[PDB]
């Protein structure tokens, strides 16, 4: 029933990897790409807006890479999704739709928004295998 | 992010129209279609599974049509969606997924399912005049 | 931007084939499926609503014919039965007129093509 | 039945905001984002191709921001959509689809293209 | 990339369950729905075309209309979702530009046409 | 049945145009856009990741433009798609889907990946 966009999935992956390595020095996009079986050049397109938003910082050099732009408990899943995908809309509200159905979509939207706004990177990084 | 189709939207429309007219005798698909500016012949494709699930009952005769198969408080948005669109719980996954990476999407899925399972036809009919 | 599904596409295929054979006796779904390289059992799922809408008639013994003259049936009539409404457009809550305007104009233009394109016109295109 | 992409919707929003503020000096992306309850960092991804196309101009400095690259009557909804989303193709045409159906998709495409090419930012900004 | 919907997914579920129970008497849609945690009334919408195509036979339950090795994923998908061959094209498409998408389409069709229910029934849980 | 993304379609178009002009000097995005009836400013959004991956090289100047970053036989359709779209996943795998269906999606994925990994720009440019 639920669909997860590639931008959102992998943008959150970058952030979670960085949260797991918080205080352990920079992490190269190359290593995140290698860990997650994807192109570093695909990942670069996702980090760019995260870097512009100050959610991540790029450290230059041979031992360079990315770090979080704030503590993991100060970044939410919602902060990340809003930068990469724009506003949250789980069910599109359509022109002249019945108020009962519009109310159902608002309730769904509020419940999704509450999950995004109450889930920090620290919380997600705490899940291990 | 949620894949509720035209089937689900209009299947909910039928159920809401019937909940608003609960205890007021049968309602024809023709009048529901007329009220909502849709083809009755599109709506007919949605009633058959709703009728098979016992969510609606067909009353024969010239003054016949449809009634709810239960009280509005005994039918949820989730009950309707499951019949018309299939399961609510499935979420897109990666093979051998790591708990940290999958977690956000599970929380979103659970929050959506909770809204759908806790919103009754009585609740939907209360959102409108 | 317009979501016409496989249902709509093949529902139009049925109607166009029947318009081409108008006044030439009944046409079986098997024949339409064979001509179009698809399953008759996929096409069967589309005929029932078209028949209920009176867009097609089933001849016992046999096959299908149009329920009206080709010039009296539009692409719009067919799409509404198989896919649902053509008008609804995705809107933002507390929408400003300037921002929504373009999408209303697009919706109206699409609806006009669908409502003014008849089966007689479409049946005149071949090969 | 009609789907509106996020890129198209919000790219068009930036342009409409700039058309409403035409002749009122530069407008920062931050204020457009604030007005529309969006991240400025989401909007940045849409403005870069619009700037590359000359549809918007960036004015530097303390009072800097964006302005339109031409008069609002000289920019169409079509000019904006082509930069952000590529070619206008409302219904995808499928291999070996019959000529009658191919014709219907072409007619829909032409009608959409006419609306896009005949609607200016001046026209859209005129709606209160 | 693929036009494989909930209809196709659950239509495959029905066929796989029936292949697993081949020669073990009829199986109801209710038990298939119970095994797979979904509505029997959603599955009921999928059986009618499978029955019309002779892929399933109705006896209170269903059996396969042929041996599991004689039914492919392609046979099932074609009935429920429509053709496998159509691919999105540009008008006046040049061969070099369309080629990759034709090759992808052919490879997908080959997987579907070469996968049988006997093969699929060997994967358990 | 098969859907082709705009990014993938046009990203591949850029690479194919460059492969056809390999050894014929630089090609501007303006001429590729003109040949393909699309905006150069839409194409520019696709070239930047391809340039970052070293799949194309930009030659500066008034007679500048793009060239391939390697020989056409050394670049695959898979190298291009992975940069622009991410991982190849034709049918999404859903939580708790039965192993028989998960296996079918893996087989589709492997067959698509084999086409992408075995098709070079030299191969495509030869048509
Ligand atoms: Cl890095
Ligand atoms: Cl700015
Ligand atoms: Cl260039």
């Amino acid at each position: 029933m639920l669909k997860i966009s590639t931008k959102g999935r992998y943008g959150l992956t970058i952030m979670i990897e960085l949260a797991k390595k918080h205080g352990e020095g920079p992490t190269s996009l190359k290593s995140i790409a290698q860990t997650n079986n994807l192109s570093e050049h695909y990942l670069e397109q996702l980090v760019s807006p995260l870097r512009n938003a100050g959610l991540v910082k790029s450290i230059r050099g041979a031992y360079g890479g990315y770090v979080l732009g704030s503590e993991p408990d100060a970044i939410t899943a919602g902060d990340i999704i809003r930068v990469l995908e724009g506003p949250i809309s789980p069910v599109e509200v359509l022109e002249d739709e019945e108020p009962a159905k519009r109310e159902l979509w608002i309730r769904i939207r509020d419940a999704v928004k509450e999950v995004l706004d109450s889930t920090t990177l620290e919380d997600l990084a705490s899940y291990t295998d």
